[PDB]
């Protein structure tokens, strides 16, 4: 059965300089294979922490990841304007890869927020149910052929859903609800990742992000260490 990730709070209210802890619970043991992502108000997603407690590049030591078993926490000290964002946990222990629903950090007053691997998605658009699209992701700034790559979509309700992954060697993995309706593929000469989509359904409407997989532990524990800005797919009988 799929591992469900629960973030009980959807938003926490705090003041600048405060310390806040965001909880994440897995429905099953996940061997500390837990990643945290930060999504800024403008939609930009970055990796924050991988393997429960290890900071991604650029991330300041004010972020502390902890936990074990099924219970995990992200503690942010000395809360800064740039931390006003939504935080998502994600287990990478078994397929399908699954995400919590997100916890936003907000300030007591309204408002808040502040600010070489490149991934650029294209090919989204509007189609009727039963239609088809092909998404592309142009990658640069790294040796593309050595990395696993994935597609992750964010629904209009703001849920992150892993769609598909492809290993450096070309093995493919999909979430059940898209199997037989999408195909992930890659061109290691042009450094492009693709998602062919057939028989689209209204519930495929989402922003589709290309992500680079970084292998954390063999055989297949990955973090999604860089994310594109996304390409938007809208499926509606009103098209
Ligand atoms: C059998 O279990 C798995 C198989 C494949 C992946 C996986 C996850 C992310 C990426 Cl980027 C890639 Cl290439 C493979 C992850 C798991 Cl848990």
């Amino acid at each position: 059965m799929d591992i469900q990730m629960t973030q009980t709070a959807s938003s926490l209210s705090a003041s600048l300089g405060d310390r806040v802890t965001i909880s994440c619970r897995a429905s099953q043991y996940i061997n500390n294979y837990l990643n945290w992502y930060q999504q800024k108000p403008d939609g930009t997603v970055t990796l924050l922490i991988y393997y429960t407690s290890i900071l991604h590049s650029g991330v300041p030591s004010r972020f502390i990841g902890s936990g074990s078993g099924t219970d995990y926490s992200l503690t942010i000290s000395n809360l800064d304007q740039e931390d006003i964002a939504t935080y998502f946990c994600q287990q990478g222990y078994t397929l399908p890869l699954t995400f919590g629903a997100g916890t936003k950090l907000e300030l007591k007053r309204p408002g808040g927020g502040g600010s070489e691997v490149k991934l650029v998605e294209s090919g989204g658009g509007l189609v009727k149910p039963g239609g088809s699209l092909k998404l592309s992701c142009a990658a640069s700034g790294f040796t593309f052929s050595t990395y696993g790559m994935s597609w992750v979509r964010q629904t209009p309700e703001k849920r992150l859903e892993w769609v598909a992954s492809i290993s450096g060697g070309g093995d493919t993995y999909y979430t059940d609800i898209v199997k037989g309706r999408v195909t992930i593929s890659r061109d290691n000469d042009r450094n492009i990742l693709y998602l062919q989509m057939s028989s689209l359904r209204s519930e495929d409407t989402a922003m589709y992000h290309c992500t680079r997989g970084a292998l954390v532990r063999l055989p297949h524990y990955y973090s999604m260490d860089y994310w594109g800005q996304g390409t938007s797919v809208t499926v509606s009988s009103l098209v």
